[PDB]
């Protein structure tokens, strides 16, 4: 078995190997990359997502989210308080202000220490889940707005034609902005490109060990657990690497820098934070190996997790028994 210790793998495709996205994902899995739950892909040096980022300031962040923490430094939840719209220019200025900017630090490790020590005492503002793309339409390779759709994958593998569309989302981050512990909707893959700015640190649990994370989470967030049998779908819970080590949960960590892709694999729980002002683009996708994970994915039916139009069809076709109760949650 390749990669038996489930380490995060880093790939350096050639321009030639960067032509066929599906085939490269399949290559990565042949080498065991999925075992980690997360891989890094460094694009060939000839590749570019677009010519420059000089003209992005007029993008609107219609609902910036202030991420308010509760709990203790290593075990907390966050809630998203909606703030007034601002442009990316305004947001960048805010991220760079004395109140919100990244503190002086030695290196990534020192900054990680500072994050876990101090995150709870601040409420950074995140521009998340903004429909859109920063890839130039002329970028032919690994353009997250030109991937094959999940609906087409399901049609190709299973023969059923369904409604729904699949488009990318932009994330504008600042110091301490945080993504809670989650897998993707319907345990899909995701791909994330860091277009610009400061890094993003990721933590990940191997898919084969995801249930160990869930068991810990139920112990650490006991009222949330009683409220919903899939409360990590709410995307609000954080657990530090110290806490995970104390409880024997297998995980890995890696820092993504501007110009790099990360791929999360089905049922790979991940969480992380941004180091300073940045912009990422991400999208879910499927492969044939995903199907069985989609069939088995947990669902939130308490009604908090409230998810896309397109997830309806996935649940309807892959989880017909759940369909009924899940849609009661969605309506
Ligand atoms: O970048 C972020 O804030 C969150 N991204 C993801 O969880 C992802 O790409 O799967
Ligand atoms: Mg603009
Ligand atoms: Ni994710
Ligand atoms: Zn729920």
């Amino acid at each position: 078995a390749q990669n038996p210790n489930c380490n995060i793998m880093i790939f350096h495709p050639t321009k030639e190997e960067f032509n066929d996205f599906d085939k490269y994902i399949a290559y990565m899995e042949s080498q065991g990359a999925h075992r980690a739950g997360l891989a890094k892909i460094i694009p060939p040096k000839e590749w570019k997502a677009r010519e420059t980022y000089d003209n992005i300031s007029e993008i609107l962040i219609a609902t910036p989210l202030q991420q308010v923490a509760s709990g203790r430094a290593g075990v907390f939840t966050q809630y998203h308080k909606k703030k007034k719209a601002m442009t990316v220019g305004e947001y960048r200025h805010l991220a760079n202000s004395k109140k919100y900017q990244t503190p002086p630090h030695q290196n990534f490790e020192d900054l990680e220490r500072k994050y876990w020590k101090n995150r709870i005492y601040n409420s950074p503002i995140y521009g998340a889940d903004i429909s859109g793309s920063l890839f130039d339409e002329n970028t032919k390779q690994w353009n997250l707005g030109h991937l094959g759709t999940i609906q087409d994958l399901l049609e190709k593998e299973c023969g059923v034609v369904i409604e729904g569309v699949n488009t990318p989302y932009l994330y504008f981050g600042m110091w301490k902005t945080t993504f809670a512990w989650h897998t993707e909707d319907m345990d899909l893959y995701s791909i994330n490109y860091l277009h610009l700015g400061e890094p993003k640190t990721w933590y990940v649990v191997p898919p084969e060990h995801g249930q160990r994370l869930e068991r810990l989470a139920r112990e650490l967030f006991p009222g949330s657990s009683r409220g919903c049998g899939a409360f990590l779908r709410h995307k609000v819970a954080l657990i530090s690497p110290t806490v995970l080590k104390e409880n024997g949960i297998p995980f890995n960590r890696i820092t993504q820098e501007a110009g790099e892709f990360m791929v999360t694999f089905p049922y790979g729980y991940h969480a992380g934070f941004n180091h300073g002002f940045n912009c990422a683009e991400a999208i879910n996708f499927a492969t044939p190996r995903w199907i069985d994970y989609g069939k088995m994915a947990s669902q939130c039916s308490c009604g908090e997790a409230r998810v896309t139009f397109s997830m309806d069809a996935f649940v309807r076709i892959l989880q017909p028994e759940r369909y009924d109760l899940w849609k009661r949650g969605q309506d």
